[PDB]
C-alpha cells in the first residue's frame, strides 16, 4: 500500500530486440548509488526478509518472473513482476520477502545509498515497532 | 595492445537463497552510475551495437545467458563473451563496439558513468576511425 508504485519506463523495441534506459532523477525519482542482482535462485526459495528507514529502491525483473510480498502493519500485497519495462519503487519501512522467482530469473535492484548495514533492519519484531510508529 | 578495456570482477554472494551481486558506484567500478540501460529479447542472428563514444565510460554485464562482445580499435580487435553475471566488461573512450550471438533468456546491463549525450554518440565508422588513429597511432 503506502510507500510503493509501479513505474513506467520506456522500452524502445525494433528488430535490433528491446532495450530500456533509466537515468538518475528522471526516469527514477534518485541518483542510482549502488545495484544489485539476484540470479539462479531455486524454485522453492523465499529471500529478502528485509526493511530499511532511510533507502529507497526500485526492483526490476528483467527476465522471467518473481514475486514480491510487501508488507506494512496490518497490510500485505503480492505483485508479480515480469516485465523489464517496469519497476517496482519501494520506499523507506515496507517489509519484503521475494518468491517464485522462475528458471533463469534476474531481479536487478537499484537502490538511493551505499550498503550501511545500520539502516538494513531484519528482524522482524524490530520492523514491526518502527513502523507502527510511522503507519499506525 | 586492446587499450581501454578491462574485466572486472564483483562480489559474487552465493549461498542456498541463490547468487546476489552488488556494485557500489566508485567502489567496484571507477566511476558513478549516471545511467543503465538493459538490453533483452534480442534474436539469435542480431548483431546491435556499431557505435562507439569520446567521453563516457561504462561496463557491460550479462546477467542472463550468453552474448559476444566484439571491440575494435584501429588495427586491433578482440571478441569477448560475456556469460557470468560478477564479470563486468569496462570500456573506455573510442573503443568501437558491436554485440551478437544473443542467447535465448540473454540480458546484458550497462552501467553509464553520463547521462545520454547524441554528441558523444559516435555512429559514423569513418569519423570514429580518424579520431581512433589520432589516439592509437604512434
Ligand atoms: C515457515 C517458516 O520458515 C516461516 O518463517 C517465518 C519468518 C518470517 O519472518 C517475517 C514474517 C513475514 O513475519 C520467521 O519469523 C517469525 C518471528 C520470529 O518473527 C521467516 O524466518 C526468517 C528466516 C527465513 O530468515
Ligand atoms: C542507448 C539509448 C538510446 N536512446 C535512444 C536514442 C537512439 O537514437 C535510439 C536508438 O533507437 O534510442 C535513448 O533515448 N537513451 C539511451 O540510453
Ligand atoms: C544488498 C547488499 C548486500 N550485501 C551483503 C553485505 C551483508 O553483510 C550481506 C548480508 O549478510 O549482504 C552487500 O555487500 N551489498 C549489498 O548491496
Amino acid at each position: 500500500l503506502y510507500n510503493v508504485a509501479l513505474i513506467k519506463f520506456k522500452d524502445i523495441a525494433d528488430k535490433y530486440g528491446h532495450l530500456t534506459p533509466i537515468e538518475g532523477k528522471i526516469d527514477i525519482p534518485f541518483d542510482i548509488k549502488r545495484v544489485y542482482y539476484i540470479t539462479k535462485v531455486d524454485k522453492d526459495i523465499t529471500r529478502g526478509y528485509h526493511s530499511h528507514k532511510k533507502l529507497h529502491q526500485v526492483l526490476i525483473c528483467l527476465n522471467g518472473s518473481v514475486k514480491i510480498r510487501l508488507k506494512i502493519p496490518d497490510e500485505e500485497k503480492i505483485i508479480e513482476l515480469n516485465d523489464p519495462s517496469v519497476g517496482l519503487y519501494i520506499g523507506p519501512l515496507v517489509w519484503r520477502e521475494m518468491f517464485d522467482f522462475t528458471e533463469g530469473c534476474v531481479l536487478l535492484v537499484l537502490a538511493s545509498e551505499y550498503y550501511d548495514e545500520t539502516d538494513y533492519i531484519r528482524n522482524y519484531d524490530f520492523y514491526i515497532d518502527e513502523a507502527k510508529k510511522r503507519f499506525l
